[PDB]
C-alpha cells in the first residue's frame, strides 16, 4: 500500500524502455524547446526508429529476470495548451496501457519527465519562474492522472538537467534552479493526496551526475510532507562510469581482474565501491533511497569480441551486485542499437521477437 523508498528499491534490478516514449515528435529536432501538440505526435514512439511497444515485449523483459521497468517519457510535444500544460488525452491513455502491461506482469514502474528540453536546457534565473510554473502544472496533471495506481508505480520528477552541450559542474545559479525543480515536484505531487501522499518519489542530481550532488550538500534533500521525513524519497543518478569504459570506447577492458587482457582505466573495482560507500554515507544513512536510473556498457571491441564480452559480463555482475547489497535499485539502459561503438546499448532486438542479441549483459546481471 505504502512502501518506503528503501523497501521499494530493495533487490530491484530493472530495465529501461529506451528511445520509445521520450522521442521527440515525428520529424522534430530533439533539442527543440517548443511546447505543443503537432499532428502525428501521438505516434512519436516510432520517431527514433524503434517499434510500437507491445505486451509481448514487456513479458520478454520479465522472463529475462528483470523485476522493474523504467519508462522514459517526453511531454513537451503532447501538450494541448501551453499555458496550462494540459496533456493530450490519447497520450495519457497510451502511457497507461504500457504501465498496465508492466503492472499486470509483476513489474515495478518508474515514469518520469525525460528530454523535456524547455526544462532541462534552461536552468537559469532568466527562465526559473516560467520553468517552475510549467513543471508544477505538468506534474499536477501527471500525478492526478496516475493517482490511483498503487505503490509499485514511482514518479521520477526530471531526468538530465544541464545547459546544452555542457556536461561540466553546474554553477551556483544552475544548482539553485535545478534543486528548485526537485522541491516543486515533491510539493505538487504530495498536494494531490491519496496514493500520492506516500508514493515513492525519485529526485535527480544535476545532469544525473552523482559527483555534482554528493559533495557539500550540492544536492538539497527536499522537505517532504509532515511525518514522511526522508523515507519516501530517493536520490537518482546515472552511472556510466568510468566514462572511458562504457561510454566513449577509450578502453576495451576494465578492472584489476582483467589487467592481463589489455589496458584498463585508472578507475577500478575499488574506486566504484568507494563511491557507492560514499553515497550510502551521504544519502542512504539519512533514510533516502538510491536509484541508479541508468547504467550500461556500450558494445565495443577493437580485436577480440569474446574476451571483451567476458569482461563486460564481469563489469555488469560487479556493478549490479555491489549496488544490490547496499539497497540500491539499478536500471540498465537499452536503446535497441547493436554494433561496435557509441550508443550501442541494445540488449534485446525489438524487431525480432525480443531475441537476446547481447547475452553477455544478461549473464552479468542474473
Ligand atoms: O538512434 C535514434 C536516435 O538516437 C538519439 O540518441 C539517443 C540514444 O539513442 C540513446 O541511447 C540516449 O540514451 C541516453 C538517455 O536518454 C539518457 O537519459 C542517459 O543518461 O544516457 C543515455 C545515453 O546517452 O538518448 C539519446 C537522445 O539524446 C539521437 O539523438 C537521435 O538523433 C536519433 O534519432
Ligand atoms: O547525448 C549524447 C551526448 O553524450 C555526450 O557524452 C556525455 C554523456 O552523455 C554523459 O553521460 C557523460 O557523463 C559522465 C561524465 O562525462 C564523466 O566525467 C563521469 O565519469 O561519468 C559521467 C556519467 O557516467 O558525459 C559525456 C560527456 O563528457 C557526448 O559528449 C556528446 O557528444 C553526445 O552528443
Amino acid at each position: 500500500s505504502n512502501a518506503t523508498a528503501q523497501q521499494w528499491n530493495k533487490d530491484v534490478v530493472g530495465w529501461n524502455l529506451g528511445n520509445e516514449f521520450e522521442c521527440s515528435a515525428p520529424g522534430q529536432d530533439g533539442e527543440s524547446m517548443q511546447i505543443g501538440n503537432p499532428d502525428g505526435s501521438i505516434h512519436a514512439e516510432t520517431a527514433w526508429g524503434n517499434p510500437v511497444v507491445t505486451k509481448k515485449m514487456i513479458q520478454a523483459v520479465k522472463k529475462a529476470g528483470f523485476n522493474a521497468i523504467r519508462i522514459p517519457i517526453r511531454w513537451q510535444c503532447h501538450i494541448t495548451n501551453a499555458q496550462a500544460m494540459s496533456i493530450d488525452k490519447a497520450w495519457i491513455a497510451r502511457i497507461k496501457e504500457v504501465v498496465g502491461w508492466c503492472l499486470d506482469n509483476g513489474l515495478k514502474v518508474i515514469i518520469n519527465v525525460h528530454h523535456e528540453k524547455w526544462l532541462e536546457s534552461r536552468p537559469t534565473y532568466q527562465y526559473k519562474e516560467e520553468n517552475c510554473q510549467k513543471l508544477a502544472l505538468l506534474w499536477m496533471n501527471i500525478a492526478s492522472e496516475f493517482a490511483n495506481y498503487d505503490s509499485r508505480l514511482a514518479f521520477a520528477g526530471t531526468n538530465e538537467v544541464h545547459i546544452r552541450d555542457n556536461w561540466g559542474k553546474p554553477t551556483a545559479e544552475n544548482l539553485e534552479v535545478q534543486n528548485a525543480y526537485n522541491q516543486i515536484f515533491v510539493d505538487v505531487v504530495r498536494a494531490t493526496g491519496g496514493n500520492n501522499a506516500k508514493r515513492h518519489l525519485i529526485l535527480q542530481t544535476y545532469v544525473c551526475n552523482p559527483w555534482f550532488g554528493i559533495e557539500n550538500g550540492d544536492f538539497i534533500i527536499p522537505k517532504d510532507a509532515e511525518g514522511n521525513g526522508n523515507n519516501y524519497m530517493s536520490v537518482e543518478f546515472h552511472y556510466y562510469q568510468p566514462w572511458s569504459y562504457a561510454g566513449d570506447c577509450t578502453y576495451d577492458y576494465w578492472g584489476d581482474a582483467y589487467k592481463d587482457a589489455g589496458k584498463i582505466p585508472a578507475d577500478n573495482e575499488k574506486t566504484m565501491t568507494d563511491f557507492f560507500d560514499k553515497a550510502v554515507n551521504t544519502w542512504s544513512n539519512k533514510g533516502l533511497g538510491i536509484v541508479i536510473g541508468a547504467w550500461g556498457v556500450t558494445d565495443h571491441y577493437k580485436s577480440n569480441s569474446e574476451k571483451v564480452h567476458e569482461n563486460m559480463t564481469y563489469y555488469c555482475k560487479f556493478l549490479t551486485t555491489e549496488a544490490r547489497k547496499r539497497g540500491f535499485s539499478t536500471f540498465v539502459w537499452d536503446n535497441n542499437h547493436f554494433g561496435n561503438g557509441s550508443e550501442k546499448y541494445g540488449i534485446f532486438d525489438r524487431f525480432k521477437s525480443m531475441k537476446v542479441n547481447a547475452p553477455w549483459i544478461l549473464e552479468g546481471i542474473f
